[PDB]
């Protein structure tokens, strides 16, 4: 009741012993009495099964009493019982060859599904459990699917195919394209030349990609502003579109959004969405842009934080000298009746010093 579980294309090698160490008559026949395979004296026979051009044994081992059935380039139909008669006495073997694909031989998205089928032969029931290399794992029968990739998935998959008590391992390379990051956020003031920064990880592909970035200005719901790129290899350009600000795009590939002024009203979030192809998806990957304006209107002051701020966070204005001059927790802070020093605006939350934009006082 000796079972082997085979891999489709791979090899296998049945095993066969004699008592003693000396070629003897074998033959390999299948549950049909179909012969496989077996000995004329020191000659190889092959018989009239589907296996003939894929059946060999090893004439090595005969005058060590070792028959071996070895099957290449396995198929799901060989699955059947196989017997070697040898001295008059009959070892038998159940081989079970399986398979296992993912329903896509192509780069997927991060977000898109994964989905394993396991190819069995009739009357086996396995169970499967297969486990990528940020440790996600997934369990079945027939099919395993995950509904979502995670960037951390890529790579190769290790999977287990459970039957009989025995089991056999397949490796499956999935290789997905994603952002290498999720909300980029940049803290600027009022002035300060803003920069924007989105990688991918190189690939090569035909006629393949074009977007977008779409931006939610803070109050100016006067949206549909946006930036247009169409991008083919090393070698990115706007399709069309920018207008309003004078944001700059690269040439090159690892894309950089540029802000010449971090005027004001340029503060708010923004998704940047990327979709390319040969069976497409859209990546997307958050952007978002917070300004600071300190400045003393006459002989009193104020400076105020705009964009994506935090419930959590803290402003601040000091002279730098002596401490706290107005602390709290809004984005329009003022300071009636300030005292010569360079005085120091900030921005925070919890602790760490968010935006820090320094102006000095007169008298």
């Amino acid at each position: 009741k000796k079972v082997v579980l085979g891999k489709k294309g791979d090899t296998v090698e049945l095993t066969c012993t004699a008592s003693q160490k000396k070629s003897i008559q074998f033959h390999w026949k299948n549950s049909n009495q179909i012969k496989i395979l077996g000995n004329q004296g020191s000659f190889l026979t092959k018989g009239p099964s589907k296996l003939n051009d894929r059946a060999d044994s090893r004439r090595s081992l005969w005058d060590q009493g070792n028959f071996p059935l070895i099957i290449k380039n396995l198929k799901i139909e060989d699955s059947d019982t196989y017997i070697c008669e040898v001295e008059d006495q009959k070892e038998e073997v159940q081989l079970l060859v399986f398979g296992l694909t993912a329903n896509s031989d192509t780069h997927l998205l991060q977000g898109q599904s994964l989905t394993l089928t396991l190819e069995s032969p009739p009357g086996s029931s396995p169970s499967v459990q297969c486990r990528s290399p940020r440790g996600k794992n997934i369990q079945g029968g027939k099919t395993l699917s995950v509904s979502q990739l995670e960037l951390q998935d890529s790579g190769t998959w290790t999977c287990t195919v459970l039957q009989n008590q025995k089991k056999v391992e397949f490796k499956i390379d999935i290789v997905v394209l994603a952002f290498q990051k999720a909300s980029s956020i940049v803290y600027k003031k009022e002035g300060e030349q803003v920069e924007f920064s989105f990688p991918l990880a190189f690939t090569v592909e035909k006629l393949t990609g074009s977007g977008e970035l779409w931006w939610q200005a803070e109050r100016a719901s006067s949206s549909k502003s946006w930036i247009t790129f169409d991008l083919k290899n090393k070698e990115v350009s706007v399709k069309r579109v920018t207008q309003d600000p004078k944001l700059q795009m690269g040439k090159k590939l690892p894309l950089h959004l540029t802000l010449p002024q971090a005027l004001p009203q340029y503060a708010g979030s923004g998704n940047l969405t990327l979709a390319l192809e040969a069976k497409t998806g859209k990546l997307h990957q958050e952007v978002n842009l917070v300004v600071m304006r300190a400045t003393q209107l006459q002989k009193n002051l104020t400076c105020e934080v705009w964009g994506p701020t935090s419930p959590k966070l803290m402003l601040s204005l000091k002279l730098e000298n002596k401490e706290a001059k107005v602390s709290k927790r809004e984005k329009a802070v003022w300071v009636l009746n300030p005292e010569a020093g360079m005085w120091q605006c900030l921005l925070s939350d919890s602790g760490q010093v968010l935006l820090e934009s320094n102006i000095k006082v007169l008298p």
